[PDB]
């Protein structure tokens, strides 16, 4: 089924992918795949438009731009709608409360109300209880607010194996409650893979609880299928979770309860669940396609409210964190974080958090000390934080100033950041809104350096070198909030910048 | 392919190929056995030998049958038929051995052979840990058994590829491996090739090109562009494999072999796998071998370290390594395979053979028939090593056990025989157990598999079905039972009222 959609003379549509927002609004040419394919990130078969239009399927479909006029092939079916209103936030709206309506809830409050804080990139594999707690009493020496602590991929001796791998964690349960003790939560990285020649592979065979191999037949069905499917990810080859299977959520649910009553972890990092890993040559208990797949696994984090996800099949309006994926050490990907973040609210996915300060590309780690404080400074009033490579190690002195004053503002803001995160429960509006959802036609469709936190603070993190930023102000007045400086709405604005600027500027 | 076509001679009988068909043989009207990517669950040779003197060699693997009374094999490279004068099975051996497999020299570690083996496999299967491990050893010694190898088997490390205990089940392996030496043990522990495709141990072998590599059914693709791994299916699931054609594979093996070595004091390794079977498919080696040769180098590793043990094998005869028979079901049909297969192991070059497992080797097995392994343990006991796994105390009530015990004391006994024909083997690879035929040729006993030849002057005739009356062929001469004192003469079939306590064994005194 398909459907072709002249443009609105103007128009712009956003939608799809939260890892393609950097392409949008959608260009003559552009190209992209749903099925099976979550482009490295969270993904939504919705499409947005400036004037109001939105596009809905239940099921993955593709979309190209050709010339002026969109061609949608739906693998189920869709429509087009339009909202009365006539803008994005209206379409946004209407498309929300018909088709991902916000569950009422929050993600543990705790990944708000402090910086985040994951060992990935200052540890890598190396994952062991002295660094641990070294790196936490580093962030506390330093005059950093302990936060969630994120323990990475490697805690565990092999995938599919939920326990403290004892060489390297002599005493896990004394390590939590230190952890605990100096105010940090913890939470785990977990994934969908299992070793596939361990004990856990082979009880997880018998349990019948993995995918299976279709061998390529047309014919063979689940019950009868006795190997499983061997899945190619950036670790290596592993046997994977059956999503579609209710006795592997029972499993997981074993395996993460386990892990809470023994240990006093709070919560789990869901690595992986990516829709391609489910192609192939695969037999599902229930038949499902492999977006499905990755969906099923982010219903796992509705049970665990200190949860966060990279890939992600729609779960819009739930309370599920939503991460910005690996982010390289460029500059290039640092101008992403904003444009990434809004859509992904539009998606409804309002608990964004934009990866990892100065990258999240472990293979990047001569490190730019200037990116990693604008880095830094643009996380701040995102909805959430999220720090790992350590500053005090990486930085000289007024560079680390820079960032611990970036945290200063997040804490002097975080009474609006929990207004809005607390509100966006409810009704689904993001925290973080472009300015185009704030201030529609009004010349903003295409300015992605800039957000709005709620109705009444404009951000302008600076994100290219020089002492120069340029701001584009909506009507009306606006007080920036350090300087006091009021300036009349309606024109774009120089501001003088130095590696300590963090531009905002409050609605009057 | 190059092949010969060989009609029988009158009354010839051919043994030959593959360990864990010996029950079949001699080779039958309608026999076919395929070496080519085959080692049929444990040891093969390229070798054929015959009653009548005659033997067959290749270098390299291939295919052999009987249609009526032709001998036909195929071969992948080039082979021939010989004869040795003599004209008997031994001549056979003797002539094949001195041009093919000649003796090194050398033997195993001997702590393998002066005392019983103890192997916590069927004991303890999957749930290898410091605390039962110990408990294990101390029930040995408490209930009067002598102190000898003790095997560590499969999983008693995180991984596969990962050499190291896990600290979950050993929060202290140098301390145990400390207390089973002042026990009177040795420790051998369970390794293998395979390494668990998603860890960090396989990311390393991945980075240093250690592994077997994926063609994708390329046949242009060179080892040395080639990015993927080969992934393997064997009984614990899917793992990748290391390449035993590259060199550096070795290196990598050495460092894990020699680490656990330092620092936990292990005496040495049984090697498991490396069945050619895990080396067919779209495989790229660095120097392009076959399958059978990838055995062949994984048993070379045990050339470096004198306590070894492999079940799976390409060549290598006359080599100091232990060459277990492969795991045997708990049944009265597996107990009878313990005799023809280690007398065709000794032929094949493989003199240091052990019958696998008292009562079994057969993990799934585990009615246990006490009396079977009674039987077993009487098998094991003048063969060239005996190994135990099953616990006699816990499965066995005190009439068996005490039959057990005395097999272990009549073993005590006639050791200074079997370490005789051990060192002897060493340096000729004459076999330490002999078919009777061996020793006996042309004498009818082509086809007797009950009974065993230790060295050249002790005949002995394990009890090997239920019943008080057990038959005996005697060869001509005179031949005395070590128990009675009573001599019989030869050229004929003796019965032999037996209980279950009874291991017929004859001196050769004419
Ligand atoms: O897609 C997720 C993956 O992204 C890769 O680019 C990265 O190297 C991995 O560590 C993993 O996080
Ligand atoms: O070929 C070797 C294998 O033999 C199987 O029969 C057995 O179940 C396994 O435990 C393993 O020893
Ligand atoms: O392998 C670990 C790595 O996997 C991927 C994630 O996006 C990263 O944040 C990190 O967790
Ligand atoms: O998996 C363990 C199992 O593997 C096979 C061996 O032949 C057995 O003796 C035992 O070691
Ligand atoms: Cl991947
Ligand atoms: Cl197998």
């Amino acid at each position: 089924q398909s459907l072709h959609i002249p443009l609105l003379k103007g128009e712009c549509w956003w939608g799809a992918a939260v890892n393609r927002a950097h392409d949008m609004p959608l260009q003559p040419g552009a190209f992209i795949q749903l099925n099976g394919d979550v482009s490295g990130n969270q993904a939504v078969p919705l499409l947005l438009s400036s004037a109001g239009r939105y596009v809905w399927s239940d099921q993955p479909f593709s979309v190209k731009r050709e010339g002026d006029i969109l061609s949608i092939s739906f693998t189920g079916t869709g429509a087009l709608y339009t909202a009365s209103g006539g803008s994005l936030k209206d379409a946004w709206g209407e498309a929300a409360a018909r088709f991902f309506p916000a569950s009422g809830r929050l993600p543990d409050t705790s990944l708000f109300t402090a910086p985040q804080y994951n060992t990935w990139i200052e540890l890598i594999y190396n994952q062991n209880q002295e660094d641990i707690l070294r790196y936490a009493r580093d962030i506390v020496a330093n005059g950093f607010p302990p936060g969630v602590l994120m323990i990475d991929d490697n805690w565990f001796p092999y995938y599919g194996n939920f326990s403290f791998r004892k060489d390297r964690f002599p005493d896990a349960a004394g390590m939590i409650s230190t952890l605990h003790g100096m105010g940090f939560k913890v939470m785990l990285w977990v994934c969908p893979f299992l070793s596939p020649d361990t004990e856990a592979f082979r009880e997880a065979l018998a349990k019948r609880i993995v995918l299976f191999d279709s061998k390529g037949s047309d014919t063979l069905q689940w019950q009868h299928a006795v190997d499983p499917a061997i899945v190619h990810w950036w670790n290596g080859y592993s046997a994977v979770l059956d999503g579609s299977n209710p006795d592997a959520v029972t499993w997981m649910r074993e395996k993460l309860d386990g892990l809470q009553q023994q240990y006093g972890i709070d919560g789990f990092k869901f690595a992986a669940g990516d829709a391609e890993f489910y192609l192939g040559n695969i037999l599902s208990r229930e038949k499902i396609g492999a977006n499905e797949q990755c969906e099923r696994w982010g219903r796992i984090g509705l049970l665990y409210p200190m949860n966060e996800y990279r890939a992600m099949w729609k779960n819009g309006g739930q309370p599920l964190v939503e991460r910005l994926r690996d982010k390289y050490h460029t500059w290039e990907d640092v101008r992403k974080l904003i444009p990434h973040a809004s859509l992904a609210g539009l998606l409804g996915y309002s608990f964004v958090c934009p990866d990892m300060i100065g990258g999240g590309d472990f293979s990047s780690f001569k490190l730019d000390q200037e990116l990693i404080v604008r880095s830094a400074q643009c996380h701040a009033l995102m909805p959430m934080m999220q720090f790992s490579v350590a500053p005090w190690r990486v930085l000289d002195s007024s560079q680390l100033q820079a960032v611990k004053n970036a945290v200063a503002l997040r804490r002097q803001m975080l009474p609006e950041i929990m207004k809005y995160t607390r509100e966006a429960a409810v009704t689904g509006m993001p925290v973080l809104r472009s300015m185009e959802f704030v201030f529609p036609h009004q010349g903003f469709e295409r300015v992605e350096d800039q957000f709005m936190l709620g109705d009444n603070y404009l951000v302008a993190p600076v994100l290219e070198k020089g002492s120069v930023r340029k701001i584009k102000l909506p009507k009306g007045r606006w007080q920036e909030i350090q300087s006091g400086k009021v300036y009349r709405g309606g024109e774009t604005i120089e501001l003088k910048v130095t590696l300590n600027t963090i531009p905002c500027f409050k609605r009057t």
